[PDB]
């Protein structure tokens, strides 16, 4: 199943999404380092499950996509004491095929570490349940329409080739360019994208035992839309949105209400430059957007590319084919 592809965007944009697609083979390694690290981890809590969560399942996976692991132990001192075992445990036991563990430091604590078998790069953390809960969110969204794939990872390459996509360094989660773009699909006139926990709410509610939340995207039937915009039209609408309409001082993007929402003057988001709503907890994905300087550069940005790629219609203006491939 693949989009229209009449003009010469539009191709380059389903060509970069056909090589740079996490491939089945991709996903094999990482769900083999997720079995053997549960199995592993399971020496020091018996009670425990090893969970894939983000790119490497949500369905908006890229061949250089970083695996992502939630684990599961039966508030935040036990999830850091947990952590930190895991991570000695990593060091000491298992340093024969897991490279340089290091515990990164964020709101979420992580170990970050390298599997030397499938030679990739994955992030856990312990106890972050939510993260399982809107990878099939997500990955439901991500099946619901033929479009929203390749529109999210040209966007997503886009994003990083400008050195915009990344909460660590000050700029956009990859998080928050997901919701922004499934906001987009969700606003156009004749829309691309409905609210699935509007419509579905059985499907995604809280109560759902996380073992079974992957049977989501089993029940929900695809979207059939009015919109007939190609992806090329859609890319183009997608920097211009942002980069001329949508007002970030006083709107949040809520892809839980497929709207646009206003400001609420509770204390997160009083001072923010960007509020992206978490559909299933109330908070700010874009947290990470806090100086000036980058929430400019994130702005001059979509206004630069949006005007390349309004006179040039090739995915060269914006965003260097043989750099990603």
């Amino acid at each position: 199943t693949l989009p229209e592809a009449k003009d010469k965007l539009s191709q380059q944009i389903l060509e970069l999404f056909e090589t740079c697609q996490q491939q089945a083979s991709d996903l094999k390694k990482k769900e083999l380092c997720r079995a053997q690290l549960q199995r592993e981890i399971q020496l020091l809590f018996p009670q425990s499950r090893l969970f894939l969560v983000g790119s490497s399942l949500n369905g908006f996976g890229a061949r250089s996509s970083d695996g992502d692991l939630c684990l599961v132990v039966k508030q935040k001192t036990e999830a850091r004491h947990i952590l930190t075992l895991v991570h000695k445990h990593f060091c000491t036991r298992l340093s024969g095929y897991i490279e340089r563990p290091q515990l990164i430091r964020a709101k979420v604590p992580i170990v970050k570490f390298r599997d030397k078998v499938s030679c990739v790069e994955f992030a856990l953390n312990v106890n972050n349940t939510v993260g399982i809960r809107n990878t099939f969110l997500l990955r439901t969204y991500a099946y619901l329409e033929n479009r929203v794939r390749p529109l999210v990872l040209v966007i997503k390459k886009w994003a990083s080739h400008h050195e915009i996509n990344d909460a660590s360094r000050g700029t956009l989660s990859s998080y928050s360019l997901v919701l922004m773009v499934l906001h987009y699909l969700q606003t156009l006139p004749e829309p691309i994208l409905p609210s699935l926990q509007k419509i579905y709410p059985e499907s995604f509610s809280t109560s759902v035992q996380l073992h079974l939340v992957h049977h989501a995207p089993c029940n929900v039937p695809p979207y059939l839309s009015k919109n007939e915009s190609s992806l090329g039209d859609l890319l183009l609408g997608f920097l211009k949105y942002y980069a001329t309409e949508f007002d970030w001082n006083t709107q949040m993007i809520s892809v839980r209400e497929a709207k646009a929402i206003p400001r609420p003057d509770d204390m997160e988001w009083r001072n923010k430059y960007i509020c992206v709503e978490e559909p299933f907890d109330g908070t700010n994905t874009a947290r990470a957007v806090h100086e000036k300087q980058k929430f400019d550069m994130i702005k001059d940005q979509f206004l630069k590319s949006w005007q390349r790629l309004k006179n040039k219609r090739d995915l060269n203006s914006v965003l260097p084919l043989r750099a990603a491939t």
